[PDB]
């Protein structure tokens, strides 16, 4: 009727993202076509609801969050979310062109930070499912570095945070399980209590992957995940065995309170095969940024404002300080979250 399908941009379990022509509004768009199934149709209606709350408040698109244009339920019942056409996810870039250089990484960290502190302290929502697959480049345009001849992203490297289906609020289920496991914080795994700070754990795992091209935790099992945290970051806190909130979580510890060892030969090999982030990240400011996003203490862990205001971003993205989203170029902001 109004939207004519032009391209297939991507496909998955959720459904499809297509490029479409808006006949009444005279432009190209991306349309998310959700599979016409009761659980996804309702999670689309919930996902839609978080999307109108972002635009209606940020009416002049100050933060790099996705901005819905329109939506409808098709004549075949598929939920259809009309949005601007953005580019490919960060995962697509790192796999074709490799990791970003310090400047574009700093620019990416700045933008996601600005969006996340707006999410956390202005809307009081958590994303809970941030991953390189749903951080999209604003544009798919490419430039060539004259010295290295390698591909450079647009300057600045604008990105957009997507996939608001899993957004949570300030009294989500306390033992609720959030995040894709690769980017799932330990507080969620063992049900110790989680809030905004779990989005910052995911940023730590994403920033590691954007810089190394490798997942920090390529794991499918809670206990192997926890040993990898121990080998990449240091000992798990001693009190953790008394505070887990579900039976499943506490049975990963001794009667004494230490981690039970894995002996699946696949998990013994992988932990032996992981090396500490501190030896992989040679840049000391980038290392400190990643390590304190992966802090076991949810309150000493960096918040979104500290991440975007980190010394690493100030060194490699110095024009950070002339951006209208820089903290000192804004009025006094709501207080940052406590954990
Ligand atoms: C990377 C996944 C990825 O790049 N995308 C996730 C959804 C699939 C389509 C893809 N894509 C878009 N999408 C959008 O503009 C858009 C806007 C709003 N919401 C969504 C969900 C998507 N536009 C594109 C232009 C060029 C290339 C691509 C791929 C593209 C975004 C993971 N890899 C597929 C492995």
């Amino acid at each position: 009727g109004r939207f004519k399908i032009l391209s297939l941009l991507g496909e998955g379990t959720f459904g499809k993202v297509v490029e479409a022509w808006d006949r009444k509004r005279k432009e190209y768009c991306a349309v998310k076509i959700v599979r016409n199934v009761p659980k996804y149709t309702r999670d689309a209606k919930i996902e839609i609801q978080f999307m109108e709350r972002v635009r209606l408040s940020d009416v002049e698109d100050r933060f790099p969050l996705m901005k819905i244009q329109r939506y409808f339920q098709n004549e075949t019942g598929h939920m259809c979310i009309v949005m601007p056409k953005y580019g490919p996810c960060l995962l697509d870039w790192i796999m074709k062109h490799g990791p970003f250089n310090h400047r574009h990484l700093a620019q990416i960290i700045f933008q996601v930070g600005a969006a996340l502190d707006y999410f956390h302290t202005e809307l009081h929502l958590m994303h809970t499912d941030l991953k390189p697959e749903n951080i999209l480049m604003e544009s798919g345009d490419t430039s060539v570095d004259p010295m290295t001849h390698r591909a450079l992203p647009p300057e600045p490297c604008r990105v957009r945070i997507c996939d608001l289906g899993g957004c949570c609020d300030e009294r989500h289920s306390r033992t609720a399980i959030v995040s894709t496991r690769h980017y799932r914080s330990p507080e969620v795994v063992l049900s110790l209590g989680w809030m905004y700070s779990t989005d910052l754990w995911s940023m730590g795992c994403i920033i590691y992957e954007l810089y190394t091209g490798k997942l920090l935790y390529d794991t499918h099992d809670n206990l192997e995940h926890l040993h990898l945290m121990e080998k990449t970051l240091g000992r798990l806190p001693a009190d953790w065995s008394v505070r887990c909130g579900t039976q499943e979580a506490r049975d990963l510890f001794t009667a004494a309170g230490t981690l039970q060892p894995c002996k699946d030969p696949k998990h013994i090999a992988r932990i032996a095969r992981a090396r500490p982030v501190r030896e992989v990240i040679t840049e000391p400011l980038l290392c400190d940024l990643i390590l304190n996003l992966l802090h076991y203490d949810r309150q000493r862990r960096l918040n979104a404002r500290q991440m975007m205001s980190h010394a690493y971003v100030h060194k490699y993205f110095p024009e950070c300080r002339q951006h209208p989203n820089h903290v000192d170029n804004r009025s006094k902001l709501p207080p940052t979250p406590v954990m």
